């Protein structure tokens, strides 16, 4: 029992972290096979960030301008290319610690672990979610760019995020490993507001199922609802609309607890309308939405 | 910016996890040098857990009864001994992945990361604190015993916890790496109630400083207080008394923000007396107490 915001073990990703320096800028790179992936803004000076023409800036850079260090050893750069907002630095040595990996682009509402790094060295690991407005709420300081987000399925690391930016609002933006930003964000120092940060309803429900599994049952009521009735309340509270696909996804949790999905929806509807009344659920005073139904099943079953 | 419940990178500890089986019982062990450390209840059957005489049970066990597997390879056990509530299994091979390490016994209020494991394999990593009643609020299922808690200082892993038990109340109990339980807990299936779980005041204050650093400033007020006045309110709310040692420990955070410690105490006093009024601080609707002042400095400065 117990339910925690749990991150994946980070060892397989720690073995891929390198430091990339170009001119006066230093950030993190991800070394997989003989390629180092990093944010393309490594080639920019602070003055360049206002209105960068990355293709034009990159012309002035050669392979020897990209300093890649793995631990205390320098890697030799034998090629460089830009793919969307990431640079791919071909090095002469394959990473001996390359795990089995995939590059995946996640959907809003999906969770992943972040290994926050500085100068190619890991500082910590935490769990976060791709928000419905395509931002993430991480913990990143200057130098953290190039830190990656990932999920693990047994021995295969699926990299889904690379950190690029902090918006003026303190929220984070980045790309998948093909260099495409999540959301409408651009790697430029310009006015970029995030969009409405709605609550991931299906994740809230999964977390209520985790609460019942772990003994917190005070919020269970004598009511039921329908998807259309529940969604009228969800709209009012800036919650994402719940679909039959979401109900299907919650099926294993509903089976394990014997609580029908629409009954749990009625419990969530009352929590939205009435509040917690100073009570907590799994040590939280707000409804948690950064656990997917798969995260709950995984944590409650002990998948390694 | 951003502030997350961050765990240490787990790679150095993943390299130490092994599976230990004795008879029908399987749990986790920690392999450091040529010794594997595990909970002594690995020698018990479920019937033995009611009233175990560990010295008597251990007599019936020989080195060949302890099956230690690291990955898919079996380790040869050449000695066994019991130290308090842990067994030390001497193996014929030093762990090649042994990091620089120390065994430390932590004080209540201190935080650490847990690498939850099953069958010697890591499932996840999360951050937790030794509660003032010497329990931890983790996420552990059957088979998680022997999972360890640790802190890292650059390249040295300080192991502080080994998981042994879940109490009937869903809280967790365990030992340091010398086998001494934290708190009054015993490795027996008997009535054991935890004690009052008070709030770690100094950690709450550190987290309020992290909030101000990260822009959440709504709770700052025009007041101040004294240690004695603050503690009258802290007692009423089951908060640990704040001492001058704690004020000294918060010194760097007070210097960084320009907010005197007693002024922050007055803000916390108003939050206790008035509540949050439906507002949040760093994405939380309750006062968070599992970040030490050192955790806040570390996360806000990017220590790797
Ligand atoms: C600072 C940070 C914090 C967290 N995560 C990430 C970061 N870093 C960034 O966003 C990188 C970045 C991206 C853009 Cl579009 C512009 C800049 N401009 C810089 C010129 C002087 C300082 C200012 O940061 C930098
Ligand atoms: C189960 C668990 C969950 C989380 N963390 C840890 C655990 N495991 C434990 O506490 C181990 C343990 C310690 C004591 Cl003192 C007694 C037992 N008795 C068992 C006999 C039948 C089943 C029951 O669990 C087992």
């Amino acid at each position: 029992s117990g339910f925690r915001k749990m991150a994946f073990p980070s060892g397989k990703v720690e073995g891929c972290m390198v430091q990339v320096t170009c001119g006066t800028t230093t950030l993190n790179g991800l070394w997989l096979d003989d390629v180092v992936y990093c944010p393309r803004h490594v080639i920019c000076t602070s003055e360049d960030m206002l209105n960068p023409n990355y293709e034009d800036l990159l012309i002035r850079k050669s392979n020897h301008n990209f300093l890649v260090q793995a631990g205390n050893v320098q890697l030799r750069v034998i090629g460089h290319s830009m793919q969307n907002c990431v640079l791919k630095l071909k090095v002469d040595t394959a990473n001996p610690k390359t795990p089995k990996y995939k590059f995946v682009r996640i959907q809003p509402g999906q969770t992943f672990s972040v290994l926050a790094c500085y100068n190619g060295s890991p500082s910590g690991v935490y769990q976060c979610a791709m928000r419905p407005n395509f931002t993430i709420k991480g913990s990143f300081l200057n130098g953290s760019c190039g830190s990656v987000g990932f999920n693990i399925d047994y021995d295969c690391v699926s990299f889904c995020y690379m950190h690029h930016m902090e918006l003026p609002t303190g929220v984070h933006a980045g790309t998948d490993l093909e260099g495409n930003f999540y959301g409408p964000f651009v790697d430029r120092q310009t006015a970029q507001a995030a969009g409405t940060d709605t609550t991931i309803t299906v994740n809230v429900l999964a977390w209520l199922y985790a609460a019942v599994i772990n003994g917190d049952r005070w919020f269970l009521n004598r009511f039921t609802t329908t998807l259309n009735d529940f969604n009228l309340v969800a709209m009012k509270y800036n919650y994402e609309p719940l679909t039959q696909d979401h109900v299907d996804i919650l099926g294993p949790l509903s089976a394990q607890t014997g609580i029908a999905v629409l009954d749990m929806c009625a419990s969530l509807k009352e929590l939205l309308q009435n509040g917690m009344n100073g009570r907590t659920i799994l040590g939280s005073a707000l409804l948690e939405d950064e656990f997917t139904p798969f995260d709950v099943v995984r944590q409650c079953s002990g998948v390694t």
